[PDB]
């Protein structure tokens, strides 16, 4: 047996398994449980640390994943599967996976931690996409991603009830972080060096942690990929987390906070599931029922009010976009698209998928945004119109809030560096239309093309490479330049770069004059 | 004695004069009475008719001005002083003119009647830019001008009153248009192809004409420079109408309507006039106090229910605006500016600027307005700060009004022409960081640089006949007319006026007026 693969952690003895890359061989510790499965009366509660085992936890595959809607809109279709789970559902799901060089470092190597995305309702450690092999084996670090609790699982919250407080998710990921702390060394991780990064909920989870005292001792850099805690999606108020819980009680046949909760531990998870997207107020695109509650306990306010109030002296992140956030979400509710035609809608469409992507707004809010995205030289341009909803639902939900974050981090005291992501990948079976959509900077992150058996191009394995380098100095360094130059964003100059296959080039304001709307403008008219 | 310089009009004889021009004589009529002169006790009523003399009127110079503010920010300045009166102010000052080609013709010739601008409170038809002379002897048309009374003597109104109804300057407007139909032809003049034009507030008259019906059966081609009656300056409600009325008169030692008017009526005109400008509600340009008001009765709605409301088959419209139509108006009164420095102001002036060029809103509709004009990029430049409350200033006030006239009018029958004047004058003496400043097009419609004395350029001189003919083409056609596309809802085609040959080009500031007249009206009544 190899030495390399036996670790003893503070709860027992682990078993790994060596990978291939192809580099050299990378040692990995999948399944690893750090929580006591959250089953039967401890569903909806804070986890509870895992109790330590005798003999030797064998982890050499991947775990379950959390019990989550499976997207059926295209079944078979590669562009929405790969994000499906790839394992068996269970509520028995808190287990997190180390990736290491091998043979195991000689001295303490820096820290990578992943966070999943998929909305809060979906996602999982597992996927193929979120690969920690080749990272380590490419950049020298450590590298932990955790499964967390999602949906109602994670995020249902009847406010100020000791059974369902909310935000059990985010705690699920908190004790994935202390686990980190206490044990990443074992592994031959530096718990002095934790980056988190995230993509979707997960780099509104990353965010989030910086604004949870608790979370803030358990890492030193943050990763902001596409997603931020201070989106219109990422949180909810008590209030309408109690209507949505309730509601959901309601349709799976309950029933007192109390009498409400026992009766939904009763029903098996898969029915809560069939009923999740059925509590949401309106019809919609980019809202998710089951989110983070501000509650005043794991945030003591809003994540916006948090970020304009904060000392964030000492702190470097990194944050980005996408090139179009926006487009995919719109074959899932707005009128008149399709991943199968060229989408062209006619304007009386744009005007209603203007609802469906900023729901829950006044008539005079939905008028406000169709000024901003015509062209009036243009009105019923088919083709601008598509654009211009998904530049709608894209800056609504992700761009502008990352540009609001970025922007008062840096004028407090953080170092930013932004970058949008503007290669579309030539794998990528979404139509050409889609432009780069949500999620496909992932695969180059993590360096996916380097896998042989998959096709992408030599070039694209060279972009990978760059990528990797630029992440992993940020994790070592606070700053992602190699040791053309990366600016810090601020506050005025408001400059990024662009990562694509051409070499890097800095240029100013994420979306200033459609963010200056979203960010300055129209929370004064939601006011009035 | 002269045969070709005696007309008789309904009213008796009138001596005129011959004058010189470039390009030959013309016969020029100048002081005409059209109504009974609305002195003592007729102060704010409406014009009554002239009543019919013995012998012959000698119509040989131009009437005095009506009584109004003169401007003094900076006396001896000819950017200013050329709008200032050239006559003797008076009460008595209802009187208009006739130029017609000499000999007089004998066939019907059309007719284009000119409407002076100058915000409801100044103006007059005796000014030199505005010298019929030229336009007649060129396109051999005639040109009739008239006075109207300006300020709370044209326009100072305490609706329901019989004593100070309002709106009696579009009265004296309207009468002369009357007198026009009547005695036009004694001059060559063709009663049945008038064409209105005017600029400024001689524009939003225009406007005003095509949507009270009385007016509508004096005239059938329309032409609006940089002006329109839906304009934000050109209307106000009864209610602040008689605030102001009222507070007028408070101010000048005057308590019933009738015998508030009355004391009124006792007052020296020049006292009524230091007080104009004391009754605006808020600091602000282009605001001005007394302006048409909206009753029931010269305008049943307004203008913009009237033209959202109106079918205009049948009717021909040319519009247009300068370049730079608000940077004259912030050297008087937006914080940080003056002709005699480049104002490159800063972005708490350009705030402070906002709520003085856009008065009278929300605090919501005034951010409304800072994000639509910030380049968040470039949010303190000082010079694209100070380019952008002028377009706040001319879009809302200007711009955006033009534009909704043209489009609303094109898209329920009419046929429309806009144009945008692009040329600055090398006889400006305004600084050059204003551009085309609001009113500088009008000395090229009137063919002003074919005056020797003048000293313009030939390419001017070139560009001012060029223009003459666009505009005497539409006043006998109703098609100016490479070719100048009408305007519609759909395209908004336009042309640019300048030394270069005709461009057409799409949009009338269509991003900027969108939010103006679509976006704003909606976040004002919430
Ligand atoms: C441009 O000038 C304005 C106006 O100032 C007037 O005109 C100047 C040419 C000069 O004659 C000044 O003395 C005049 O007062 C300047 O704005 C003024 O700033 C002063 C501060 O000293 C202030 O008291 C006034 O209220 C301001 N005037 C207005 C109308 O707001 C402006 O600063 C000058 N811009 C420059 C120098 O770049
Ligand atoms: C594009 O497709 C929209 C959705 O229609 C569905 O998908 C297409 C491919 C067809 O199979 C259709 O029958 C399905 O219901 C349409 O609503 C939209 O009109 C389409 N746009 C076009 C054809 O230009
Ligand atoms: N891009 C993404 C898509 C889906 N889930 C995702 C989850 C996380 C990050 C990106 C994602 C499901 C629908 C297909 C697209
Ligand atoms: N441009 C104009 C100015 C004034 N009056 C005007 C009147 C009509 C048209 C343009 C004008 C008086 C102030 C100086 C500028």
């Amino acid at each position: 047996e190899d030495a390399e693969l036996l670790v003893t952690v503070r709860g027992g003895r682990l078993r790994g398994i060596r990978l291939k890359t192809p580099g050299g061989p990378v040692s990995a510790f999948l399944g690893i449980p750090f929580a006591e499965p959250p089953m039967g009366p401890r569903r909806f509660l804070p986890p509870e640390p895992k109790q330590p085992w005798s003999g030797v936890v064998d982890a050499t595959t991947f775990q379950s994943v959390c019990y989550q809607y499976v997207d059926t809109l295209y079944p078979g279709f590669e562009g929405t599967e790969m994000w499906n789970p790839n394992r068996e559902l269970s509520e028995d799901c808190l287990y997190l996976n180390v990736w290491t060089p091998y043979p195991r470092p000689t001295s303490p190597t820096p820290v990578l931690v992943w966070i999943y995305g998929g909305g809060f309702y979906s996602g999982a450690s597992s996927l193929d996409v979120y690969d920690g092999r080749f990272l380590v084996q490419a950049e020298r670090t450590v590298l932990v991603s955790m499964n967390y609790r999602v949906g109602a699982f994670g995020f249902l919250a009847l406010p100020g009830s000791r059974e369902a407080p909310g935000n059990v998710g985010l705690l699920d990921q908190r004790l994935a972080l202390q686990w980190v702390q206490e044990n990443v060394a074992a592994f031959g991780g530096d718990p002095t060096s934790v980056t988190l990064f995230g993509e979707s909920a997960g780099a509104a989870s990353v965010g989030m942690h910086l604004l949870s005292p608790p979370s803030r001792g358990l890492f030193h850099r943050a990763v902001l990929q596409s997603g931020a805690p201070n989106g219109p999606w990422a949180t909810v108020g008590m209030g309408e987390a109690r209507r949505r819980a309730t509601q959901l009680a309601h349709l799976v046949g309950c029933p007192n906070d109390t009498e409400l909760v026992a009766c939904l531990r009763t029903r098996p998870a898969q029915v809560l599931v069939n009923h999740e997207w059925h509590v949401l107020p309106q019809e919609s695109v980019f809202r998710f029922s089951f989110v983070p509650v501000v509650d005043g306990d794991f945030l003591s306010d809003t994540p916006e009010a948090l970020i304009n109030a904060g000392d964030f002296h000492g702190l470097q992140v990194l944050v980005g976009v996408v090139k179009d956030e926006g487009s995919y979400f719109l074959v899932y509710g707005a009128p008149g698209f399709s991943k199968d035609n060229e989408s062209l809608i006619s304007r009386a469409e744009f005007l209603a998928g203007v609802r469906v992507g900023v729901p829950q707004v006044s008539d005079l809010a939905a008028e406000a945004v169709v000024l901003h995205y015509t062209d009036w030289l243009h009105p019923e341009d088919p083709a601008r119109l598509r654009e211009a909803l998904s530049d709608v639902v894209g800056d609504h939900n992700v761009v502008c809030p990352v540009a609001q974050l970025a922007g008062r981090l840096a004028a407090q005291g953080a170092r930013v560096y932004a970058y949008v992501f503007e290669h579309r990948a030539s794998t990528l079976s979404w139509p050409l239309w889609m432009g780069v959509p949500h999620g496909y900077e992932i695969e180059f992150i993590f360096g996916i093309p380097l896998d042989p058996s998959r096709n992408y191009t030599a070039e694209e394995k060279i972009f990978a490479q760059r990528l990797m380098r630029y992440w992993a100095n940020f994790a070592r360094t606070g700053d992602p330049n190699e040791p053309p130059q990366w600016p810090p964003y601020t506050a005025g100059a408001q400059q990024y770069v662009s990562l694509d296959l051409r070499p890097l080039e800095v240029r100013r304001g994420l979306r200033a004059q459609a963010c200056a709307f979203w960010n300055r403008f129209l929370p004064k008219l939601l006011s009035a």
